[PDB]
């Protein structure tokens, strides 16, 4: 078997291997990828997303999200509060403002300790999910906007013909800025692009371990899981690398820098933070090995997770027995 202890693998194809983005996807779990739950991938030294990043601050972030924790140091949970309207300009110029920017620290293992003991105590506000693409239309290698959609490969997998779209977001993110432990909406891959500006700093358990990390969660979030047997498709509930370990939780962790792309396998349980002003570009994504995953994931039903609308078909082709329990907690 490779990759036996689930080690997080960098890539660094050809421009000749990057031509054709499944072959890659399958090259990589050829040589073990998956069983960490996340990879790297450099891109050629001859790529580029697009020419320049110049004229990107007129974009809007229609719904700033401030990101406000709970709980203690290594083990909180966190709700957003919806600020005002701002451009991309507007909200590089507040994610540099004294309030909010990145700490003087000596290397990337320093600022992530200082993430990890001062995170709870600041709310940084977060540009997240917003619908759009970075990648011009003539990039025409791991364009995320032109990727297979995961409507044709369930249909060219199991023959079913459903509606929904599959398209980018893009995350504008500032110091502290946090991403929860979660997996996938049913499972899926995610690709995610680092545009530009400062690092994002990732935590994966590795698939075959996501329910030790379920269970240390129902442990610590007691009241949470008591409310839904799914609660971490709430995508709230952070948990330190210190706690991880001292809990025997299987994990890595690897920093992700700009022109970097990073994918996330099935039922890779991921979490994380940004080190500073960035911007970041990221889209899931289906592949015939994703079909029993897809089929086993999980599911909130409670009502706090709401999702897209293209989930519907997913949940009613694959799962069928929960469909009607699930679309109430949609309705
Ligand atoms: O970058 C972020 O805030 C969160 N991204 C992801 O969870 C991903 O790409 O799967
Ligand atoms: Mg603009
Ligand atoms: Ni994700
Ligand atoms: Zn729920």
């Amino acid at each position: 078997a490779q990759n036996p202890n689930c080690n997080i693998m960098i890539f660094h194809p050809t421009k000749e291997e990057f031509n054709d983005f499944d072959k890659y996807i399958a090259y990589m779990e050829s040589q073990g990828a998956h069983r960490a739950g996340l990879a790297k991938i450099i891109p050629p030294k001859e790529w580029k997303a697009r020419e320049t990043y110049d004229n990107i601050s007129e974009i809007l972030i229609a719904t700033p999200l401030q990101q406000v924790a709970s709980g203690r140091a290594g083990v909180f949970t966190q709700y957003h509060k919806k600020k005002k309207a701002m451009t991309v300009g507007e909200y590089r110029h507040l994610a540099n403002s004294k309030k909010y920017q990145t700490p003087p620290h000596q290397n990337f293992e320093d600022l992530e300790r200082k993430y990890w003991k001062n995170r709870i105590y600041n709310s940084p506000i977060y540009g997240a999910d917003i619908s759009g693409s970075l990648f011009d239309e003539n990039t025409k290698q791991w364009n995320l906007g032109h990727l297979g959609t995961i409507q044709d490969l369930l249909e060219k997998e199991c023959g079913v013909v459903i509606e929904g779209v599959n398209t980018p977001y893009l995350y504008f993110g500032m110091w502290k800025t946090t991403f929860a432990w979660h997996t996938e909406d049913m499972d899926l891959y995610s690709i995610n692009y680092l545009h530009l500006g400062e690092p994002k700093t990732w935590y994966v358990v590795p698939p075959e371990h996501g329910q030790r990390l379920e269970r240390l969660a129902r442990e610590l979030f007691p009241g949470s899981s008591r409310g839904c047997g799914a609660f971490l498709r709430h995508k709230v509930a952070l948990i330190s690398p210190t706690v991880l370990k001292e809990n025997g939780i299987p994990f890595n962790r690897i920093t992700q820098e700009a022109g970097e792309f990073m994918v996330t396998f099935p039922y890779g349980y991921h979490a994380g933070f940004n080190h500073g002003f960035n911007c970041a570009e990221a889209i899931n994504f289906a592949t015939p090995r994703w079909i029993d995953y897809g089929k086993m994931a999980s599911q909130c039903s409670c009502g706090e997770a709401r999702v897209t609308f293209s989930m519907d078909a997913f949940v009613r082709i694959l799962q069928p027995e929960r469909y009607d329990l699930w679309k109430r907690g949609q309705d």
